[PDB]
């Protein structure tokens, strides 16, 4: 036939999906994708005046622990030594970020060594026993204390949820955010990196095989009848809305969405760090990115003159907007489980399978996507493809 | 014959001088060594309590943008991801250094931009032309001006030295020393990291060849008449002192050593970074070293409750102090090119080669003392070896 299997959407997870049936099982795979490029949400390119790469879906920092993932995506491109770091600007101040003896240092005014920092967080966070805490402000507070939360977590927290954190589950946090040492490496994983010629070329290196075929600009919701109908044999692996696949007949599935606002300035560097974090509630967005910074090694086709900053915004999802984080409140959770059965028994009758972010209602990470279609592809995909 | 070649010394310089005439020429070599152990001042080794990985004769960082010497060194070890960053204790607050938007933010009181952080050095600066300055004080105020100057520079360059700023040449700083971005990398250098498994175990795979005899415990000059007499067409490569090889006839050259304190201390982090500067006149040593922060891979083999600190003195070397740093008078400089016109001829007359840091009253950075050595290697040994 002229496909073996579909896959709907060539985000991390369906490029994964692809690229493994494709080059291991010699399967024919034809990849349906509604933008009018490959990626999903990774996807990245030039800003046209400068020529700076950045991203229109978020900014997307790489970087994991799990091995056969780091080894996996390497085939396709190689990682730059970008080390993400982050920091908090509060009262006209930068601090050093996360908070550790830098931040400690330069908030309470006085050098903290180690331990005696461990016992000044005692003291501030004696307040609130963690176990007492009934919401999200009572639990930070119970860990860090009042000063730390109220200039550093309260209206960040407020701006990306659009609610007071009084109002917030206390287990949304789960760990002390507070670092006894200088360390100010952003991510915590063995490997961390940044596509050495962009996230484009990357994720299209994936689909860049003999047995790949890739349509975009098409809606599987359009094309489904006929392209099942040409082999009705072949399995589907469906990475779209998981409530929009079955009609919203159990009700729509709630998630946060993200508003952009990128701009080119006209000097060499508007801030000087590719991060900036806007801890106050006075700046309505909650941080800027500076993306000329994400990659140093390219300075000298960068303009030496010229910037491009990106303002976020955060708020709730509504008709016409990209959906990317989960609400996950209780009515949400209730209508998974539902669509969850849905999903299973069309797996049973369709051999359509589920997967990514919008195929189950769950943020993934690049690599944890991708360790999820590997996952996928041992346990299911090799056995329905024999 | 029983050795082709002879190596005076086993530093950096030695260790590749010997390990190319055993490799890519097939010679056999002699090194003599007149401390007990390979490796010079690079030369690393367990504290006997805790295990942790430390260094006598001062903390040795490798980098470099040679890719050469990169490339060679991998041949014998292989190097962590580790990024050498400094801070700087002035007045009882730790600094991000070098300077920068970090330390300017912490100093100055607020956040300055890029654009914003040029104009304030510019103004501070404005009071000295840098063409006009007599001497180092006014070299450094002409560049950042007398705040920064001598919260950050004054003090500690009066402890190293041993000498009011004044009294030093304006030719000691050549470049302006402030970064217009939140980058602390305290290295430029392409490549950089530490031997996975310590200085000592790198420095004795570069002796551990078939061709290579190594004598430890044995000095050059109680040995040498001897040595040669057994072959005398052999050369020598000479790295030990260069006046001392010809009886100080011309004087003694001069030059700075240095003083460790180094402590066990009962507690598991005592400053939470590999190196901490003191830049104020009231503590005599210069910086601290705390060495398990070099090696945060191995923190499963440290000590959960100790650690080994050391404080670093700065003096002028006398009789019994290791010598470490060049001073450069005038006066030494006189008797320098004078040993010079010595050890050409000795090299003429009797195939002495002299090099390294003391065969040349030259401070070398080991990549440096690697480049030199494989360019004597290259222009001289090649033929003289045939
Ligand atoms: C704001 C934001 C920031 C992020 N930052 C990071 C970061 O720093 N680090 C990190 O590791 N991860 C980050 N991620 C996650 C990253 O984007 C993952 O690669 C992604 O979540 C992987 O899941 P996926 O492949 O299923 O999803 P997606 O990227 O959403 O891909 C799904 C694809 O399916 C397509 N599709 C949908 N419906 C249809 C249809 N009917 N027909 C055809 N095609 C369809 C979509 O157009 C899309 O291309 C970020 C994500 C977001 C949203
Ligand atoms: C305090 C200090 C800190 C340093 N920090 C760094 C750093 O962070 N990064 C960096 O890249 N470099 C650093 N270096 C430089 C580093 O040590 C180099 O590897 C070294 O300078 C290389 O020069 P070399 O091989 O000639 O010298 P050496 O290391 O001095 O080796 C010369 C050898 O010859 C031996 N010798 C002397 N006389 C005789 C004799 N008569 N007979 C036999 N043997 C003899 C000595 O015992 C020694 O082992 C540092 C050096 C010092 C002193
Ligand atoms: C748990 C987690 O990592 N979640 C995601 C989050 O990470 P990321 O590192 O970007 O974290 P965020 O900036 O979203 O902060 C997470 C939470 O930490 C608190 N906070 C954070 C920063 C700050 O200055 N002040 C403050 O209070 C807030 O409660 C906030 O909601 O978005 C990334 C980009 O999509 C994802 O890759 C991550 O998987
Ligand atoms: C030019 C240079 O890199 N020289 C050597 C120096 O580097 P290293 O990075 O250690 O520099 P130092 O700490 O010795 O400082 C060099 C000079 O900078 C000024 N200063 C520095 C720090 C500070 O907090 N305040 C201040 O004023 C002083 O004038 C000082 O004399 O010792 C290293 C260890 O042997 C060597 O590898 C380097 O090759
Ligand atoms: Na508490
Ligand atoms: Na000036």
């Amino acid at each position: 036939s002229d496909f073996d299997l579909i896959v709907v959407g060539s985000g991390l997870f369906g490029l994964t999906v692809a690229e493994r049936a494709a080059s291991q099982l010699g399967k024919k795979v034809l990849i349906v994708e509604k933008r009018s490029h490959l990626g999903g949400n990774a996807y990245s390119e030039a800003e046209p005046e400068t020529g700076i790469e950045i991203h229109k879906y978020g900014a997307h920092l790489f970087h994991t622990s799990n091995k056969r993932v780091w080894d996996y995506v390497n085939q396709f491109t190689a990682f730059t030594g970008y080390q993400h770091r982050v920091f908090a600007m509060h009262n006209g101040t930068a601090y050093q970020f996360p908070m550790g003896l830098g931040l400690i240092n330069q908030f309470f005014g006085r050098y903290y060594t180690p331990d005696e920092a461990r016992e000044l967080i005692k003291e501030q966070s004696a307040e609130i026993d963690s176990k007492d805490a009934t919401n999200l402000e009572e639990k930070a507070i119970s860990l860090i204390g009042r000063p730390l939360y109220e200039a550093f977590i309260r209206d960040y927290t407020a701006k990306q949820w659009q609610t007071d954190p009084k109002e917030l589950p206390a287990g949304n946090i789960t760990r002390l955010p507070v670092r006894y040492n200088f360390d100010n490496r952003y991510f915590n994983d063995t490997y961390e990196g940044l596509p050495v010629d962009g996230y484009a070329q990357w994720l299209s290196n994936m689909a860049d095989h003999e047995n790949i075929e890739v349509r975009l600009d098409t809606d599987w919701f359009e094309v489904r009848e006929d392209l099942r109908a040409q082999n009705p044999e072949a399995p589907v692996v469906y990475t779209g809305p998981l409530d929009r696949y079955f009609d919203y007949s159990e009700g729509h599935l709630g998630w946060r969405t993200l508003d952009f606002e990128t701009e080119v300035l006209n000097t060499g560097d508007f801030q000087g760090t590719p991060v900036m974090n806007y801890n106050d509630a006075e700046f309505p967005y909650t941080r800027i990115h500076e993306f000329r910074h994400f990659h140093p090694e390219r300075e000298d086709r960068h303009p030496k003159d010229k910037t491009v900053i990106m303002k976020e915004y955060s708020r709730f999802a509504e008709e016409g907007d990209e959906p990317y984080y989960p609400i996950n409140t209780p009515s949400d959770r209730e209508m998974l489980f539902k669509y969850r059965e849905l999903a299973d028994a069309e797996t049973e009758s369709g051999k359509v399978y589920f997967g990514g972010r919008l195929g189950t209602y769950q943020y993934l990470d690049m690599h944890m996507a991708i360790a999820s279609a590997l996952s996928m592809f041992d346990n299911k995909l090799v056995d329905a493809l024999k």
